[PDB]
């Protein structure tokens, strides 16, 4: 009865409209919750019988490192989706655009100026500022990747982290940044708004040096019993309705092509953030690009 969720979303993005998806289609739909790496290591272990349903969440098209854990399928709404951000990947289906952003807390920040990856270097913020463990996050090795984008150079890496407080949790960095233990984090563009829209003292910055822009993936778990409603669930997610709801209450970035843009206040449009090409960021597998930095 139950559908099985694995998400590495917080709650508050991906719980109501999954509770709409209960209202809707009469189903009860748990959620397993943990950062990105981590949902998928553990899941690998998992007994093929316990195993749930759908994977949402994460740049799965390019960090699913045991695709033998999945279910070759993509949402036929494909089509509709914008054309450069669709899937490569025969597991995946793209569901949001996350940017990946620095935060900066605005009440400890003063005059200090904080464009973007080079001015987290300046002396004065040395061991304080936070990031998320790349090895196990989604948005900690991305922003790696951004960092290591900008000339090619794992000593551009290195430098930033010797500089830097790593934390085992991606939502520990907004969490500590809007709560004065750090002047800067590097964060997404979801858990920013979150803290921001609470009232923290939070500045979003999109770094000018080149924004990584996550391609967030859906996919399904190969299991013994697959509930028979978890294409239903992945349709849902990627339909026009929903994808328009994501965008009018929470600033999203669709991956549709009819699906209104949406970036009230200090959220920027795609169209003004400074993306890293793609051509800035060519194949290299994920354990190999860790082991590079390492
Ligand atoms: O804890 P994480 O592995 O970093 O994942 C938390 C979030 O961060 C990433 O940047 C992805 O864009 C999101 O889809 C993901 O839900």
């Amino acid at each position: 009865n139950v559908l099985t969720v694995y998400s590495p979303y917080q709650s508050n993005l991906i719980r109501p409209i999954l509770n709409e998806f209960e209202k809707q289609e009469h189903v009860k739909i748990e959620i397993k919750h943990g950062s990105t790496q981590v949902l998928l290591s553990n899941l690998h272990n998992e007994d093929f019988s316990e195993r749930g349903d759908v994977f949402m969440g994460g740049v799965l098209s390019e960090t699913i490192d045991h695709p033998e854990d999945f279910v070759p399928y993509q949402d036929t709404s494909v089509t509709q989706q914008l054309e450069d951000y669709r899937s490569n990947n025969k597991y995946v289906t793209s569901f949001l655009l996350m940017p990946t952003v620095i935060v900066v807390n605005s009440d400890l920040q003063g005059d200090i100026k904080i464009r973007g990856y080079q001015d987290l270097l300046q002396p004065i913020l040395k061991g304080k500022i936070a990031y998320s463990n790349p090895n196990t996050t989604t948005t900690g090795y991305q922003h790696m990747r951004a960092i290591y984008s900008m000339h090619h150079r794992v000593s551009d890496v290195h430098q930033f982290q010797n500089h830097a407080m790593q934390l085992s949790k991606t939502s520990k960095v907004i969490e500590d940044v809007a709560k004065g233990k750090y002047y800067a984090g590097l964060s997404y563009e979801q858990d920013a708004r979150t803290w921001k829209n609470k009232g923290y003292p939070v500045s979003i910055v999109y770094p000018i040096e080149g924004t990584m822009l996550n391609v967030d993936g859906i996919a399904l778990v190969k299991n013994a019993h697959p509930h028979p409603k978890r294409k239903k669930l992945v349709q849902y997610l990627t339909s026009r309705s929903v994808q328009q709801r994501l965008v009018a209450e929470f600033d999203a970035k669709s991956i549709r092509k009819d699906v209104s843009e949406q970036s009230d206040q200090s959220i920027e449009n795609l169209k003004n953030i400074p993306l890293i090409p793609k051509s800035k960021l060519p194949d290299i597998p994920h354990h190999k690009f860790l082991e590079m930095i390492q």
